[PDB]
C-alpha cells in the first residue's frame, strides 16, 4: 500500500518523538500532526527532519492542558497534505515487545479474548508518564501507546489528571 508508517517511539524529558518513513507519500510539501479522534484538538510539530523517505517528528504534547482539555482523548498521528494519511505501526514494534520475560508472557496469554488487548498490553510498556509544576494546578500526563479499536488505528492514550485521582 502507500501509507505512512511508524518505526519507532522514544522520549527526551517531556518531548514526543517519533521516527517513521514513507511507502508512496510525497513528504516535502506535507505538515505532521497529532490530531485526536473528533478533530477537535490538533497539535502540531515543533521539530520535523526529512531525510528521503524517513521522517522524524517532535511534538510538546504538554501545551494541552493550557485550555480545554478531555480527560481521556486518543490522538491519531497524521501526515497532512492533500489527503490525510494515518501512520501505521510497524509490526516489528509489537515483536520486539513480545520479547518478555515468563511471567510477562503468561500474563500476555491471559489476555485470550481479543487481540487487541493483547497488542495494547504489548504496547503499554512503552508508557510515559510524567507531572507539570511550577504552576498552579499540578497535573499528571500519562501518555499510552495503543490501538484504537473504535477505528483500528494506532493512538496516542493520553489522559491528563490530578495526583489525588
Amino acid at each position: 500500500k502507500q501509507a505512512i508508517h511508524i518505526d519507532n517511539i522514544y522520549w527526551e524529558r517531556v518531548q514526543l518523538y517519533i521516527e517513521g518513513h514513507s511507502e508512496g507519500v510525497d513528504l516535502t510539501s506535507g505538515q505532521f500532526v497529532l490530531r485526536n479522534l473528533t478533530e477537535t484538538k490538533t497539535l502540531e510539530a515543533n521539530e520535523m527532519k526529512i531525510d528521503g523517505n524517513t521522517f522524524i517528528c517532535r511534538f510538546n504534547v504538554a501545551i494541552l492542558d493550557d485550555g480545554y482539555y478531555l480527560p481521556m482523548d486518543k490522538y491519531l498521528f497524521v501526515y497532512h497534505d492533500q489527503l490525510e494519511y494515518i501512520g501505521q505501526l510497524n509490526p516489528n514494534i509489537i515483536d520486539q515487545a513480545y520479547a518478555a520475560l515468563n511471567e510477562e508472557q503468561i500474563e500476555e496469554y491471559n489476555e485470550l479474548t481479543t487481540q487487541n488487548g493483547k497488542v495494547n498490553y504489548l504496547l503499554a510498556y512503552d508508557a510515559k508518564v510524567f507531572r507539570k509544576g511550577g504552576v498552579s494546578q499540578h497535573t499528571v500526563y500519562t501518555i499510552t501507546p495503543e490501538i484504537a479499536s473504535d477505528v483500528n488505528e494506532f493512538v496516542f492514550d493520553i489522559e491528563i489528571t490530578l495526583p489525588q485521582e
